[PDB]
DNA sequence: GTGATCGC
DNA sequence: GTGATCGC
């Protein structure tokens, strides 16, 4: 789908938006957890460098009642 | 610090 | 129990 390129521990990796489990904002930072080959990894990008698909995911989280 | 979590 | 981690 949409791939998010992000740096974690120097590593300039990426993840498919379909692997992202959880999304949340901390200011202008968009943070998330994703299913890493059967594991949970973490990641974060600036809201500016976020593809619209990641901001839609966040939009869904923010309007959620759970 | 912050939200949220992993890794220890 | 909580340090690093991510962008600011």
């Amino acid at each position: 789908m949409v791939k998010v390129k992000f740096k974690y521990k120097g590593e300039e990796k990426e993840v498919d938006t379909s692997k992202i489990k959880k999304v949340w904002r901390v200011g202008k930072m968009v943070s998330f957890t994703y299913d890493d080959n059967g594991k949970t990894g973490r990641g974060a990008v600036s809201e500016k460098d976020a593809p619209k698909e990641l901001l839609d995911m966040l939009a869904r989280a923010e309007r959620e009642k759970k």
